[PDB]
Parts: C-alpha cells; structure tokens; sequence
C-alpha cells in the first residue's frame, strides 16, 4: 500500500531466506520466527489473532498486508514530525500564529483564505495541530 521499496525488498528477502524451496506456504511457528526475525515481537495472543485474521498456510500477499498495516503509517508520522520543524528558526516546536497561517495559506494545496483563517482561529505545538487534524 503506502510502504517503501526498501521495506518490501527486505521483507521479501527475509521471507525467501527463511522459507525453504517451493511454494510460499509457512506454518504458525514459521510465521512467528519470521516475525521475530523481521523486527517485530508480538505476543502469543496477538500472533494467534493475526493468524486467525489470515491448512494454516500464510501466503505472501497476506504477510505483506499484515506488515503494511502500521509500519507505513508510523514511518509517515515520523516523516511528518521531522518535516514540520522546518519553518521554525530554531525548531523548538512552537511558532507564532501568523507564521502558521501564512504557511497554511501559501502551502498545502489550494485552500481558501477564510477557511484557513477559521482553522487557525479554531486551533501551539505542531504535534497538537497534527492530532487535531487527525481527529
């Protein structure tokens, strides 16, 4: 979905190195070992729930979908938090309301001036604005 090329490549490399020759069918213990080798450390109940969500053989598309559920979102949130501290001179996380209004008006697609002003008045930290936009 919203993954990166390097992440999918590493996942496929790990799946090909752990699984034997033949089809992509793996067992429950094999899936747990692949998850532990990939970097994730899920509990027993969480692993059982993820297995039930997808013979008991986990194929490549289901595994890629399970890996793309939250990793891409976390990476995007980290990238947004890193890029939000660019307009600030010192990057302390707090900026004036006029600067944020100008940034929202002159950037971020085409937005109406009245709507941008109303959104700025309804809303100091960038994380607070991100959480308000996510809500």
């Amino acid at each position: 979905d919203q993954l990166t090329e390097e992440q999918i490549a590493e996942f496929k490399e790990a799946f090909s190195l752990f699984d034997k020759d033949g089809d992509g069918t793996i067992t429950t213990k094999e899936l747990g070992t692949v998850m532990r080798s990939l970097g994730q450390n899920p509990t027993e109940a969480e692993l059982q729930d993820m297995i039930n969500e997808v013979n008991g053989t986990i194929d490549f598309p289901e595994f890629l979908t399970m890996m793309a559920r939250k990793m891409k979102d976390t990476d995007s949130e980290e990238e947004i938090r890193e890029a939000f501290r660019v307009f600030d001179k010192d990057g302390n996380g707090y900026i004036s309301a006029a600067e944020l209004r100008h940034v929202m008006t002159n950037l971020g697609e085409k937005l109406t001036d009245e709507e941008v002003d109303e959104m700025i008045r309804e809303a100091v930290n960038y994380e607070e604005f991100v959480q308000m936009m996510t809500a």
